[PDB]
Formats: structure tokens, sequence, C-alpha cells
């Protein structure tokens, strides 16, 4: 019902009553046979070659070959070619190739501090220490132990102190520290120290800063101990605010006179 690649060829040769001659040599190979199926057809500038194991399928390899031609002459038609997938391992794989790996590092930078190097006349001016506090000698509360007449006894002589005023040296210390409070001023002994053992005493030079009645009132003086030029001072003090003739008078007590 249908045509065969090798019904093509005879239908082709047909129109000159004739069919295509068929040569179809058995070669012997190792491996079995081969039936090398030579077709004569017209036009015969080119022989069609077929080949396959056994002769009844020589036939359509012959057939199938010579198409090749036949078609590229134009005689047969391309749609008498058999491209049937019938068997495998035709297709092979095209194959991706180009790879590229790169990398630069510009090492260009290269900085540099542009230092100098630092002079130092900070420390030829090294801060100093200084004590900062409100004076907590603050002895104004002790009363009882005031009454004591021993105390002026040990320090000496109340005819001496007669002319100042009742007014003795340790007596005039705290009355200097009302002094300075109500005038509200500040101040302290200069301590100035002295050297050793070979020179063992201490200066101590106090002063009242500028009062409300405009003046200078300031004493210096020594003594054998830090605290005792401190004595001293006070005591002398008593003269130079008297210019400004400001004290509240001492009182003392003379109990005992000895003949």
């Amino acid at each position: 019902g249908a045509m065969d690649i090798k019904s093509f060829l005879y239908q082709f040769c047909a129109k000159s009553q004739i069919e295509p001659k068929f040569d179809i040599r058995q070669t012997g190979p190792k491996n079995r046979q081969r039936f090398l199926c030579e077709v004569r057809v017209e036009p015969n500038t080119y022989i069609g070659v077929g080949n396959s194991t056994n002769k009844k399928d020589a036939e359509k390899n012959a057939c199938r070959d010579f198409v090749n031609y036949l078609v590229r002459v134009g005689k047969l038609n391309t749609n008498d070619v058999p491209a049937d997938a019938g068997a495998s391992g035709g297709g092979p794989r095209t194959g991706l190739e180009g790879a590229g790996m790169a990398g630069g590092s510009g090492q260009q930078k290269r900085v540099f501090d542009g230092q100098s190097g630092p002079q130092d006349l900070g420390e030829a001016y090294r801060p100093l220490n200084h004590d900062g506090g409100d004076g907590g000698n603050r002895y104004s509360v002790i009363d009882r132990i005031q009454e004591q007449r021993d105390m002026n006894e040990a320090e000496a002589f109340d005819v001496n102190a007669a002319i100042h005023g009742n007014w003795t040296i340790e007596n005039a210390k705290e009355r200097l520290n009302i002094y300075k409070q109500t005038n509200n001023i500040r101040d302290d002994y200069k301590y100035t120290p002295v050297g050793p053992e070979h020179a063992r005493s201490f200066l101590a030079e106090l002063s009242i800063y500028v009062p409300a009645l405009n003046r200078t009132v300031t004493a210096r003086e020594s003594g054998s101990n830090k605290k005792s030029a401190s004595k001293s001072c006070a005591l002398s003090l008593v003269r130079q605010l008297f210019h400004l003739n400001v004290i509240e008078p001492f009182s003392g007590t003379l109990k005992k006179k000895k003949d």
C-alpha cells in the first residue's frame, strides 16, 4: 500500500521501462558477513553503494545511499530521503569553553605622617598643689575648759597682760579668728620653714587682709616650733590691730598674787 526507498529507484527507471541493476557483492569480513549492494542506475556517473550485513537489508541501504545524489541532481525529491530516527547515537554535544579570571592589586597607596618633633615647654610649668580648707580649727565651741586659770598662769603674768587689756598670747588667737570671720577676710599664717638641726627654728608671718578701715596690719615673728611661731605672731598683732582700735576687751580674774 505504501512505497519503500527501494521502490523509488524502481519507479525512477520505470519511466524508461527498466529497473535499477543491483550488483550485490558479498564481502566477507572477519567479524561476520557483509553484502555490498552496488546499484547500476541511469546517469551512472555515480554508483550507489549500500552496506548491510545481509542481502535483504543491503537493498535498503543501496537505495537510500544513491538518493543523496538523486536528490542533489534534483531528479528525485527530498521527501523520498529517509531521515528516520530508528537508530540512536547520532546527537553529539557542542561544548562550551571560555573561562577567564583576573585581578589587579593596585599597591599605589603609600602615605606618610608628615609629623614634626614635639617640643615640651610645658614641663617647665608643672602644676602645684594647694590646700583648700575653710580652717577646721574652729575651737570656738569650747567654753568649759576656757574658764581655766592655769592656762594663762602657765603662759605668763597678768601684770603684763593688763597693759594690753588682759590680752595674752593664745587667748588672742581665737579672737583673731573672729576678726577675720567678721571682716570676711581670707588669710593664713605664712609658716616659713627654716633649715634643719643646724638652724632649728620656724618663722610665721601673719597678715590681716585690708579691713573696712583700709589699713595694713601684719606681723612677722618667729618660734622654736611651727605652732610656737604662730603664738608670738598673734600676740604682736594685738598692738597692730590696736591701730584700728578694734577688739572686744578681755578680762582676767587674777586670783593669786605671789608676794
